């Protein structure tokens, strides 16, 4: 007989030991130690509870990538990436990543290494964006004797949350266009009337989160010129490309909405959405240095690479630079373009099965990243006992996020319901999600008497 | 360009490929191949939109064991028990383990290879002990010149559905005494009652899956050998021990429900319930060699081991002999004692924690097994607007299978709910589980309208 | 100096323990426990002094399958197959699975959830086929007002043994029909004078483990056709396909042996043996609804799939269903032909080498499973001072086992050796297996005396 | 036979035998077509090999080691994106008790059981948080007095960490530094109050500078500074950065009065990276009450439960690091932490006893409080020796070391330094291995009969 079985020796089995029967930390840390299993067990345990991430259709953030990435990534885990003079070789890894993005996008810069800058997500690529705007406005201001305290950005209310934190943090006015389903996305003559001597830019979205749709970057551009020449603003564009950044080079390369376009001098990205790398990667870029504010930023060589030193970052990961780098080589543009392409085709096929059933109608009929929105056929939800709300809890019980929400400004009347397709999603989970979706909307047909969030509404 | 890359060659990228556009098949073999990664993530994928086994609270059916035993299971996959001459040692294995569990049942049988076999769970386990007890009356009654043409058995109307299987498939008429609340278990004279010239056997269940309650086999006893005294009906007793049969020897010890029993001929255990071995293990042992027939068994000698060849299956993993084994030398009786007592501690104090909300009343105060079921107070069901119907969904939403289901006859106005404790399931797991019943009441005590199942009820 | 290094502490080495120099326990389980390193190796050592999978050249059961397949089973170690309404997306590709077989079966059935079963082998899955068998005969005589107490079946002497099983555990009388030289496989018109108004079914076997022939399946629907035309009784066929069932419809498409057949009812097969999957599968077919009993029966629609549940087991591992699946598509038909091409031409390529060596002859010219059988020349084997038994105990001295055995009645008198073909043996190992066979006969030709199993035959 | 398309990347295909590995790297634009894996994973995995090994790089304060099971842990996790709360409650949830933990070892008086605290990526981020919070509340109490608030500036000493430049660059707010100097090896109070006005938002004390090693004495700070703002009115407040010290002084000098048992932190900042002792990704900051963050920044959810306050300057990142942090915390406890970093500690002590008695160099301290510490060549021997720490950082690189030299920050901006940082998973057999190539590389510097250019460069 063991004298110390439940104590935690080295014949101690996890679920006969004392541990196992006592509560996980809330508050304060345990007194004493525990076994390696015995810890392992008690912090895995905890996250079986919850969406499985290939089942969650309301990230965009990847959830999957092959097992030689993701060996790679695992075997960088310890590695420190801002450490540059220790590492010099993954901080020219970077300006690789970087330079290769900045082409993607058709940048015009001469310059071997380009003007750009590592993320965290687009969060941090949309912050360093909009600060860089923000400092150049300032200095123009400054050298016009004009005043510089009281900034602003327009942007779509279809905004992902990051520029409202940018408008917070740093006390910056945000000026917001509202949707209506006559202008889905951001309009350009609405975006200029809420411009003046005080906007530091445009911020256009490709992918935005609420809809999937792009706002038309290339109008945008053709009547900030106009403005521009007429009040002598010099209004630039940011655009947040989180998802389509990453979209449109492969499968709509014609289509202008990158460096090529006169006002756009910043574009951020998140790599780790359909960039196709696990959570903790983004990228921003400028049309050129003379963008990047000297404030801001310096740059450092490594091994004769020219390095610029910005971000809200310092000590973080250095996994994801590998991961996009193999991804880059591993797939090059071919299979990056084949990727999205299955991951757009996917979304269409959805897109086409969602709008056959006779409860559903589509935002749109372009479906142009690989996500979309549906709602209710309005005749349909009048006499419905069930809202999409409904929807969502009866998906989760088979182990789905399919989020439900309300749109934004002057559609928000409008419940709608998103998926978003990302790598690792086939067409035959696809069947398993409609599958399940159709046997959802028959078991909410037979309700008597109407939801909480059915009743709601009315 | 790589031509072939979307039709699968070596540099396919699984989901840029052909294949995962395409549905998985129904009705027919493919025509042709896939590459492993491909057909792997299909089937694969498949498995992630249902319950997670560590959080099936509804299976008796072990979902943890430790590493070593994990790779020592999954390096025997190719192993074909049923090779005994091939592999001698496991078939010594086998005898071993039949020899520990048949002494853990205080089997009275001088032989070194005690009488018994290997399964793959408590269904072919109990249909031999059925067939055994029924080969044996027909032997008696043809001896008596008496008719053998139909048989019948006695159990709990809270019997599994084997029983029902095994009275099906051999065309043996199932005789159930019902449960009251009187008589939350088998009574004795009850049961005798249904005892007549035809009766093979009366099964006790120790750990009901309706209730987690234990049968009284020692009152059973009695009952019977009073009973077949005055009619020399010699009526045996088979104890179906699925869940009990690992839990009774550890933490019962003194309660006499097995071989110490005159009248227990038989009895047969769930190696992978509460013998805390992966799926696909189950025991049945015999009293002594003279109480299975010759004409259903043969033994063959392995090694100078005497192996009792009987069974419904032939080829079949021999993984779970070796996983068996490794529990007994692993845990020995102090550490199943150590891992029973945990699992029972927390299934006691969930069934406390239930007990102290406002809609719920246990249907027990004594739990002996790691499982137990509750109900609604009455007197809340009435103006409760949701059933426990409504819950198992709520909890579902969150990954948890907790399941409600009625009671069997004269019980079946109860909607009961059960929950299973088993090794891996920790008391954190049990924190979560408790705040997420929690939760899902207040939310359903919002409802304003009653659910399907609430108006099925009236 | 460490106090408790011998006693199992963290610094104990698994071959300087106590533990190590004491036995494994043969009659009860030891009173505490040790560490997973020590168990492990107990368990472990004992599996190594007996046959090795690979060189198991007795068994027809799969011991190799791809680094893929073996990754996906091993992870779904934990999966009980019987909790459908858990893990309902593996119910519905258990459905699958029997589509697929029931179609390479060419069953008429116009239902797309095809009726069959799941079973751990062809031991289950034979059983199932004999209960319905059974169950309709009863129905079949009730009807007629004739008796239904003394119910047979036919099948020949080369028939595998769970089919006494089949006979001793129902009490159903087995009539054989003998093997001769001149009628090497089922004679149909000595089966046909085995049958009368008590006659549940004729079993023939494609795949008949004693010789590796197919018994004709479609010459007894023939004769069946007649006699049941002139009788009335209605007899049909099940046909056990254990080995055949996944070689014929990928090498002999145009062998009418299926549901193609008029009396073929029902159909079995091991999964595990040439369907390519782990020990654990074997799968049973019915011709259509009508044919499965109701009262053996039932069925349950998981996410709109018809899943019939029948089965002698019933909690049981789920991997083989996700080996089984992936084998499908994985392989294809095309896959699966050019595996089988490759087992058959190895075991062609063998059986070649053998008619060539001075003592052999082969039972038959004609090679139509992955496997055979030879015996000694008649006048070599008079003189010569060995047997087959001698060769088999050589042959395992370099860890081969192959079996030597005496032929089913009538030709018991002929002692074979058989070696079975499986996917992962070679034509390079079979080049060793015969290279050790000539040197074995080399080295036994030498002897002076007789051996004991050569004496025992004169 | 023949395998035509072997060199171009088929199933046969040898990496090292392919059209590909005799290319380079793509330096500017995407490759148009794909590779096998193989062949990808080699030219990026092959890039990493010719730099310093984690394990060798004694300039990082970040861990380079984890166990086996919080590496597991951690790997199993690489999919998991954080900021999806409602998809992954229990993470969020797990991410408060975390929380809860870090600002209970800070002694924070707030009662309510879910602290006022956020996730960071590491220092930077919560440092800035610390910063933007400060910069707010000042704000609004200027505001509400009826005072300008388009002026702000902090106090700290030279010996900052670059993020604090950043917060001034990025956010536009004055940074005003005190100088170091061998008389005040640490930020002095006097000085740090005779740079205050109405319009700096906080002092800024370091718990572990990196430049030195060193604590500021928080404790000191919070004395001058009361006295201060009793006199003036202002209402300056304290924020601790202390990015490593934070995870070694409430268990090694658990009585140091430095956290929220001090009247004026009202913050403090941690790298959980560093001496939290998780893999890179990892930082926390607490508030002393949930009336120190203002709701202009933050808002909080309940999840499960919980109540989760959401504020960041990074939206979606690996939760990896949250599961690593909880490991630790269950796994090693407040006794196992505290042996690790005694350890960790005593080593680093052990190695400035060893270089103290090495003729070339003489040690900033006499106290290391930290894991960690700087020393510089005698004056007496540097004057007439032909080398410099430059040159000793470059002979040990040539075993796979890091060990850099640097000249330390304004006033002492004379003094050439090197640094040792001892981490989990440098041992005392490592040390001995350091210290004998640190007596090999001086035995081979001492046999120069030129100096060398960093050498000539003091002249
Ligand atoms: C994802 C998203 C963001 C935030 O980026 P993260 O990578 O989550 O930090 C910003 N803008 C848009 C349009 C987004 O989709
Ligand atoms: C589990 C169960 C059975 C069926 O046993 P399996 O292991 O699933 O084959 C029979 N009886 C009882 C009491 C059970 O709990
Ligand atoms: C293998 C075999 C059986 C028994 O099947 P298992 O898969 O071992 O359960 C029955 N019939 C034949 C012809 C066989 O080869
Ligand atoms: C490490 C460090 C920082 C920067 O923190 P990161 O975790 O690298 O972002 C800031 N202040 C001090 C004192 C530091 O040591």
């Amino acid at each position: 007989e063991d004298l110390n079985f439940r104590k935690g020796d080295a014949k101690t089995d996890v679920f006969g030991s004392d541990r196992m029967l006592q509560p996980s930390p809330v508050e304060r840390i345990p007194d004493g130690p525990t076994t390696p299993e015995v810890a392992y067990q008690m912090v895995k345990d905890e996250t079986f509870a919850q969406t499985q991430p290939r089942l969650n259709l309301a990230t965009f953030v990847t959830t999957y990538m092959d097992d030689y990435a993701t060996k790679l990534m695992n075997e960088a885990i310890n590695i420190n990436y801002i450490d540059e003079t220790e590492y010099p070789r993954i901080a020219v890894m970077n300006g690789k990543c970087i330079n290769i993005v900045a082409n993607l996008w058709n940048s015009p810069e001469k310059d071997t290494w380009k003007t750009g800058a590592l993320a965290i997500g687009s969060s941090e690529a949309c912050m360093l964006g909009g600060v860089a705007a923000w400092l150049r406005w300032r200095k123009k201001r400054q050298a016009q004797g004009k005043p510089f305290d009281k900034p602003n950005f327009v942007i779509s209310t279809g905004f992902q949350v990051v520029w409202e934190k940018f408008a917070q943090l740093w006390q910056i006015e945000m000026r917001e266009v509202p949707l209506t389903l006559e202008k889905t996305t951001l309009d350009p003559e609405e975006a200029l009337k809420m411009c003046d001597e005080n906007t530091i830019c445009v911020v256009p979205i490709q992918g935005v989160t609420w809809t999937g749709l792009n706002d038309d970057v290339e109008a945008l551009d053709k009547a900030l010129d106009a403005y521009n020449a007429k009040t002598g603003y010099d209004i630039p564009i940011h655009v947040d490309a989180a998802s389509g950044g990453f979209i449109l080079p492969f499968l709509y390369p014609d289509t202008k909405w990158d460096f090529r376009l006169k006002w756009v001098l910043s574009i951020s990205v998140s790599g780790h959405k359909f960039g196709l790398v696990y959570p903790g990667l983004g990228w921003v870029c400028w049309k050129g240095k003379e963008y990047l504010p000297e404030e801001m930023s310096f740059s450092v060589n490594y091994l004769g690479a020219n390095i610029t030193q910005v971000g809200l970052n310092f000590s973080r990961p250095a996994a994801q630079i590998l991961g996009q780098y193999y991804q880059f080589i591993r797939l090059g543009f071919q299979g990056y373009k084949e990727v999205q392409y299955n991951s757009l085709q996917i979304a269409k096929y959805i897109h086409g099965e969602i709008a056959k059933m006779a409860p559903f109608v589509n935002y749109s009929e372009n479906v142009v990243n690989p996500l979309f929105i549906w709602y209710l056929k309005p005749e349909y939800a009048k006499s419905a006992k069930w809202t999409l709300y409904d929807l969502q809890d009866k998906l989760s019980q088979h182990g789905w996020m399919v989020p439900a929400y309300t749109l934004p400004s002057k559609l928000e009347d409008y419940v709608v319901m998103r998926v978003v397709v990302r790598q690792g999603f086939s067409r035959d989970m696809a069947d398993m999600l409609l599958g399940d979706i159709k046997n959802a909307i028959a078991e909410l047909e037979k309700l008597d008497f109407p939801t909480p969030t059915r009743m709601a509404q009315e």
